[PDB]
């Protein structure tokens, strides 16, 4: 049973299909519409069945047209409300029927933010979009909100015909509405089954560029152009993912470039990648963020953890798979750069919960946790870090990737657990049971803090990184003006993160030392995020008063939880901006992205 879910398991009823005709009122900040549901029963003699919702209103509940009864419990926190629907006629095994729910979204739904014009970079219209993982989805419609069922949709969405909407789906036209002359519908259709997380729609004055034969870039107008040049290497990643993973399912393969309060990296919404505009650092140096997303329409979108305490399947394979992508297109040496570098960032968030803190064990029991709240990079890198050290354990990439594609075959359109993953993994490697025997299965999966054994890495393109960083941190005083602009002559932008990295696992450096850098390498002209992201905390952590407004600058002027909640941290333990940060949290937070505003909130204790 999937306990992140107050709805009937799939063992009772399975959702197959939605229909969802709504109406995106930004007067309002509502979805207004009905989804329709149709319904298998699992079970003999099926009366009712229960649903997950959040915040919704519901106006009816309507099946074979006439309207039934249903009642909703109470609100069990980011749980939502479940939902008890009556049904008007018993239902034999496998039957299906078509509920038909008319409902209201609220304003405050945790799956949507609401951009005023000035919020966007056009400064002329309203935007919406959404974000359903892992258990949001219950915030916009009502449904079975756990990845344990999967199911087909279509929708039609009236918007001002001003604007724009997109969705996780195929476009399929668009008409004036026929009740409002100042409107329009546009139509969608998703015909591989997906988990319900995987639903997504956006509203916004958007316009399209063509970059790839299965490929366009949605964005406002302003960030358009950016865009087109960043991810120029799409299509090329989706052939290498293809070649790895067998193909592309989908049809499109299209981008989304949020505005800059998008809450993550990147989301993988099949059809239809949403990604930060944070990404955009004008040499493509981020674009391993597009490999990670294409790669989930393998690895998480045809293969799914059937519950979020197996997560780390969806993560873990799919940077697995991402770095196999960038090691085709720049090298293995590349491959073991990135590999080593996931290593150093769970090293961190080991260090920021703690070693024994259970939200570093690999598979983790969600029953009374808010994914939100569990959500960090320990999925992402111990499920790795798991990954590589087989892939060396059992003879190398090449078997490894056997093994991967024979996994996602198996298991394509289901829905698994670490068991399921493990069982195959057992009967592909059979003829290796004994070795697969020593592996410390119980620590691995469920001890927390960082794992029993590293990986072997190839160190040839992180050793100028360590280098320099070294130089840097036993530096003295005399030492000083040995350093120049000429120090980063020959490291690329992944080598220059990977040395600010480093050196921020060491800091504090002394005032002068930091002031010196400003001096030399001015990493405050530096438009890529990631690295400006690093600088700041370097400088915040090493108390340059300095370099507060640029880090409270970053923290809102964009809204990537993976540096917004860092700084506003950063910030809150410096004496200096400490109340300024959260005052500016707090005038900020009305206008957040509900997730980021609530997960800040917590990391600084501001209620
Ligand atoms: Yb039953
Ligand atoms: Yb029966
Ligand atoms: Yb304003
Ligand atoms: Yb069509
Ligand atoms: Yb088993
Ligand atoms: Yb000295
Ligand atoms: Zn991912």
């Amino acid at each position: 049973v999937d306990t992140c879910s107050l709805a009937s398991p799939a063992s009772v009823c399975r959702t197959k299909h939605l229909h969802l005709r709504c109406s995106v009122d930004f007067t309002r900040r509502t979805l207004t519409g009905t989804a329709a549901l149709t319904v298998q029963s699992q079970e003999d003699n099926l009366r009712s069945l229960v649903l997950d919702t959040k915040d919704l209103t519901i106006e009816k509940v309507v099946i074979n047209g006439q309207e039934v009864k249903y009642a909703l419990g109470e609100r069990q926190s980011y749980k939502g409300s479940p939902m008890e629907i009556s049904l008007p006629i018993a239902l034999s095994k496998n039957q299906e029927i078509v509920i038909e729910i008319s409902f209201e979204t609220s304003p405050k739904s945790s799956a949507l933010q609401w951009l005023t014009p000035e919020q966007t970079s056009g400064k002329e219209h309203p935007y919406l979009f959404s974000q359903c993982q892992a258990i949001h989805c219950r915030a916009i419609l009502p449904c079975q909100d756990t990845p344990s069922v999967k199911l087909t949709y279509t929708a039609e969405v009236s918007v001002p015909k001003e604007l724009v909407a997109l969705m996780s789906a195929i476009r399929d036209g668009e008409t004036p509405d026929p009740e409002d002359p100042s409107r329009k519908i546009y139509k969608f259709i998703q015909k591989v089954p997906i988990p319900c997380y995987l639903i997504a729609l956006v509203v916004g004055a958007l316009e399209s560029r063509q970059i790839g034969p299965r490929t366009l870039v949605w964005s406002e107008k302003e960030q358009v152009e950016k865009s087109a040049y960043e991810f120029s290497e799409t299509e090329s990643m989706l052939k290498i993912a293809e070649d790895l993973g067998g193909p592309y399912v989908w049809g499109q393969y299209d981008l989304l470039v949020l505005p800059p309060s998008f809450p993550y990296g990147g989301m993988e919404n099949p059809c239809l990648t949403f990604v930060t505009p944070t990404l955009l650092a004008g040499d493509k140096s981020l674009s391993n963020v597009i490999a990670h997303e294409i790669s989930h329409s393998w690895t998480g979108n045809l293969v799914t953890n059937k519950t979020w305490d197996h997560f780390w399947l969806n993560e873990g394979h799919t940077v697995y798979l991402e770095r196999h992508i960038c090691g085709r297109l720049f090298g293995e040496k590349f491959r073991h750069f990135n590999a080593l570098g996931g290593w150093g960032e769970l090293q961190n968030s080991v260090k920021t919960f703690g070693e024994t803190h259970p939200f570093t064990k690999l598979v983790v029991d969600l029953t009374d946790i808010d994914p939100d709240v569990a959500y960090s990079s320990v999925p992402y890198e111990k499920g790795f870090a798991l990954l590589f050290y087989l892939e060396q354990l059992l003879g190398g990439p090449e078997i490894f990737l056997g093994f991967l594609k024979a996994y996602v075959e198996k298991f394509s359109y289901k829905s698994i657990t670490t068991d399921d993953w493990k069982d195959f993994l057992y009967s592909y490697f059979k003829d290796k049971v004994d070795v697969l025997n020593q592996v410390d299965w119980n620590a691995w999966l469920y001890s927390p803090g960082l794992p029993p054994i590293k990986p072997n890495y190839d160190m040839t393109l992180t050793n100028a990184c360590i280098a320099l960083s070294q130089r840097w941190i036993t530096a003295k005083e005399d030492d000083l003006n040995s350093f120049n602009a000429t120090d980063l002559k020959d490291l690329s932008s992944h080598q220059l993160n990977e040395f600010l990295a480093q050196t921020l696992q060491r800091a504090p450096l002394p005032l002068g030392h930091i002031k010196r850098m400003q001096e030399v390498y001015n990493f405050n002209a530096i438009n890529n995020s990631e690295i400006r992201f690093r600088w700041l905390r370097l400088c915040i952590q090493s108390k340059w008063e300095d370099a507060i407004p640029l880090a409270l600058k970053m923290a809102t002027e964009q809204g990537r939880m993976k540096f917004t909640r860092p700084l506003f941290k950063d910030l809150a333990a410096f004496d200096k901006s400490h109340d300024q940060a959260v005052r500016t949290y707090q005038e900020h937070k009305a206008s957040m992205h509900p997730v980021t505003a609530m997960l800040v909130g917590k990391d600084l204790k501001v209620d």
